[PDB]
């Protein structure tokens, strides 16, 4: 889930 949402970055 992390990379699911730093994706942004």
């Amino acid at each position: 889930l992390a990379s699911f949402l730093m994706q942004a970055l």
